[PDB]
């Protein structure tokens, strides 16, 4: 039936000019040696992702969709949602967002610039004057940097982005905004992901697997997720959408972004030329995040239905979907999984590899991340979050003359602060370059990196400066990351750790704060980590 787009053969350009490497990478020649497999996607693979995204789809539901919609509608009813003064999108606009056609950007929008809010004011009149008109969107190809995966067949293709003019891209939040911070919560209670912590996602895992008296749990995906979404999907959502209690300015504003936008669409390329045209989901829009999860959503749970999975509990981000629910033996549960992914399949959303069913926590993969346990101070199983570290080490070795990693190195200790791979590698590596620097107390992204402690225990707990006896996979797996990268095992972190640890110490104040909390594991003698007042 509907086929998710359609070429001009016209060329995908680049905005921001791909950046060439460099014969030395200083800040991440000690960090790993194997720079030649740290790459970042070209512009010019943008052709070969859209074979990967153009098929034809079809779709085909039944009872248990229809009633899994049903019970979504009546949850979207007891919503009501507001319409939101032109100004007041404007001002939630990104600071860097791509500038207007029409000659002005974010600094005027946020600013509230008289020619800004003149068009933001006729766009969003004509989107009530018109319900119609296909709106033009832009497409261009995301650059992300990545580690070579032989298996997984070299280099993967850069990621398309399609997105309207900024104006359009206000009026879309005066409409919608309102909808995005009230809707997915209120059609999906606990199981939506975004409403979680890291720290709060693992205790939510593994409250749902130990309330199954006999527990299994999956995890589903599909990488192309925006291209199995069907122009009824989305006229599904304004269904869902309208469900609420509503402003009858939103509602048409809706309808009509809906029809002109969300449904499909012209895509130009930045030199101009006509590119191709779209009949599956826009990357690049409001309702991109808020349409997935929705959508995913009920797909899903009426597949749960068709399979006969019993006491399912979920977790959505998106395309990213985890299912914990009671066994009926190995031989039904294999069964019932390939039922749920037949459905999904006529649902429209059929996966990469295939589910299988685990029965132990620690191997399913929620949100390119997965809990794993280690040993606390006081020698109790603690449980975490974590990954594999190919990716953020790629990303920590790559510099250009206009980019620099020390951001991502920040990012990731932050975030995965209590993994075996943050703590011995990212971490004394982080520290020992900003100690030669000598520019410790510099603020990156808006972090003192003097804090981190405080940051730390107040985001993960103290127990976090404490783990020991991490598992087999995850010990396994981090040997592994470090010999593919050329990194140097964390035998050698251990020692240039209880060196970077003496400095920090030497230093005084709240650098050996850093030098005490954040590496008493590297010492033969803990020291005993109280708690820390900054933390409250």
């Amino acid at each position: 039936s509907s086929m998710s787009y359609s070429w001009t053969g016209a060329l995908i350009t680049p905005c921001s000019p791909e950046e060439e490497k460099l014969p030395i990478n200083p800040l991440s020649n000690s960090l790993l040696r194997y720079h030649n497999k740290v790459y970042c996607t070209t512009s010019k693979s943008a052709s070969q992702r859209a074979k990967k995204v153009t098929f034809d789809r079809t779709q085909v539901l039944d009872a248990h969709y229809d009633s899994v919609l049903k019970d979504i509608k009546l949850a979207a009813s007891k919503v009501s949602a507001r319409l939101l003064t032109l100004q007041q999108a404007c001002q939630l606009t990104p600071p860097h967002s791509a500038r207007s056609k029409y000659g002005f950007g974010a600094k005027e929008v946020r600013s509230l610039s008289g020619r800004a809010v003149n068009h933001i004011k006729s766009v969003w009149k004509d989107l009530l004057e018109d319900p119609q008109t296909p709106i033009p969107t832009t497409i261009m190809a995301k650059n992300e940097v990545f580690c070579v995966d032989p298996a997984k067949g070299g280099k993967k293709p850069a990621r398309l982005i399609v997105y309207p003019d900024l104006g359009v891209r206000v009026c879309e939040k005066m409409a919608l905004y309102d909808i995005t911070q009230k809707l997915p919560q209120a059609v999906m209670g606990a199981s939506y992901g975004f409403q979680y912590s890291p720290a709060q996602r693992v205790e939510y895992l593994l409250k749902a697997w130990a309330e199954k008296k006999d527990p299994m749990g999956f995890s589903y995906d599909t990488r192309c997720f925006d291209s199995t979404v069907t122009e009824r999907d989305i006229r599904t959502e304004e269904s869902i959408y309208q469900a609420c209690s509503l402003p009858e300015e939103a509602r048409t504003a809706i309808h009509s972004l809906t029809e002109r936008l969300y449904v499909g669409g012209p895509m130009f390329n930045s030199k101009g030329q006509t590119c191709g045209y779209r009949r599956c989901r826009a990357s690049g829009v409001l309702t991109t995040s808020m349409g997935n999860t929705i959508t995913c959503y009920v797909k899903a749970l009426a597949a749960c239905k068709a399979a006969g999975i019993v006491a399912p509990t979920m977790l959505v981000c998106g395309d990213d979907l985890v299912v914990i629910s009671e066994s009926q033996g190995t031989e039904e549960d294999e069964r019932n999984l390939r039922a749920f992914t037949e459905a999904m399949t006529r649902y429209s959303a059929p996966p990469g590899d295939p589910p299988r069913p685990e029965y132990d926590l620690e191997l399913i993969t929620s949100c390119s991340s997965n809990v794993s346990v280690a040993l606390g101070p006081r020698g109790r199983r603690r449980y975490y979050l974590t990954r594999d570290p190919t990716t953020p080490l790629a990303r920590a070795a790559w510099e250009t003359v206009r980019h620099s990693p020390i951001n991502s190195w920040l990012g990731n200790i932050i975030q995965y602060a209590p993994t075996i791979w943050v703590r011995m590698v990212l971490m004394t590596h982080f520290f020992s370059i900003l100690m030669v620097q000598d520019t410790l107390d510099q603020n990156l992204g808006g972090v003192n990196p003097l804090d981190l402690p405080a940051i730390i225990e107040r985001l993960h707990g103290l127990d976090a400066f404490s783990m020991h006896t991490y598992s087999h996979h995850e010990l396994t797996r981090v040997a592994s990351a470090l010999r593919k990268l050329g990194a140097p095992p964390l035998r050698v972190w251990k020692s240039r750790a209880r060196a970077v640890r003496a400095s920090l110490i030497s230093r005084g104040g709240k650098a050996a704060v850093c030098g005490r909390y954040l590496f008493n594991w590297a010492v033969k003698t803990k020291l005993k980590l109280t708690p820390l007042p900054e933390a409250r």
